[PDB]
């Protein structure tokens, strides 16, 4: 498979090797604010982040991703819709060549400078990949990036963006805290939907907080910088790597908030 965000292998060309591409549940969406509706028997949403063990940060030539030690429950997601015990297994961004564009779900068609997704799976399947084959294997966090003020927490991560410009680098990433990422609020919206890269799988429970969190533009001119490409290839800037919205369908989106 050779996916990607240009012409000729983006999220237009995907059904033809993912046809689930074109499904029932895909993600991400518009979220209508005037059409999603308050759900009373929501139960608070648990952030568990404090015995996070960060490991290491890849560029896949797609994105890039900061990966966690998930073979204990460390770092866990709990409550909101969700039953049981989700554990953190890696997070990863989604952002524009300018800041009119980036994120994937759009909130009234508004979209965001970026989007973070903090990726999580139902420790009842017991591995990641059996997870991703049932329809609540996953909890996604996903969290909206605004240009304004820097984000402090998110310093370490651009600060490591030199060390793996192009596909396949990896580096060291320990001792990273996600807490640093999250807003003041865990006000939510929540939806069922899928991957938003190929494979696209339908296992996903979407949480998106409703409170954006501000970036610098310094910070995000420096996820503009990676690449796409491979080292010594012609360099493609990692820009626009989002995938727009999809159809809602048969769907309700619920909101934690009055
Ligand atoms: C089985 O291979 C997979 C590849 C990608 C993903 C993710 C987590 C995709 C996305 O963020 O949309 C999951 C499984
Ligand atoms: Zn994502």
């Amino acid at each position: 498979h050779h996916w990607g965000y240009g012409k000729h292998n983006g999220p237009e060309h995907w059904h033809k090797d993912f046809p689930i591409a074109k499904g029932e549940r895909q993600s991400p969406v518009d979220i209508d604010t005037h059409t999603a509706k308050y759900d009373p028997s929501l139960k608070p949403l648990s952030v568990s982040y404090d015995q996070a063990t960060s490991l290491r940060i890849l560029n896949n030539g797609h994105a890039f991703n900061v990966e966690f030690d998930d073979s204990q429950d460390k770092a866990v997601l709990k409550g909101g819709p969700l039953d049981g015990t989700y554990r953190l297994i890696q997070f990863h961004f989604h952002w524009g060549s300018l800041d009119g564009q980036g994120s994937e779900h759009t909130v009234d068609k508004k979209k965001y400078a970026a989007e973070l997704h903090l990726v999580h799976w139902n420790t009842k399947y017991g591995d990641f990949g059996k997870a991703v084959q049932q329809p609540d294997g996953l909890a996604v966090l996903g969290i909206f990036l605004k240009v304004g003020s820097a984000k402090p927490g998110l310093q370490k991560v651009v600060d490591v963006l030199d060390s793996i410009k192009t596909k396949g680098k990896s580096a060291d990433f320990t001792n990273f805290d996600p807490r640093g990422l999250l807003p003041e609020s865990l006000d939510y919206w929540t939806y069922p939907g899928s991957l938003t890269t190929p494979p696209l799988l339908e296992c996903v429970t979407w949480i998106v907080l409703k409170e954006p969190i501000s970036v610098s533009s310094e910070q995000v001119l420096k996820f503009r910088k990676l690449n796409f490409n491979g080292e010594g290839e012609p360099e493609e800037l990692m820009v626009d790597n989002w995938r727009p919205a999809q159809p809602l369908k048969n769907r309700q989106i619920k909101a934690s908030f009055k």
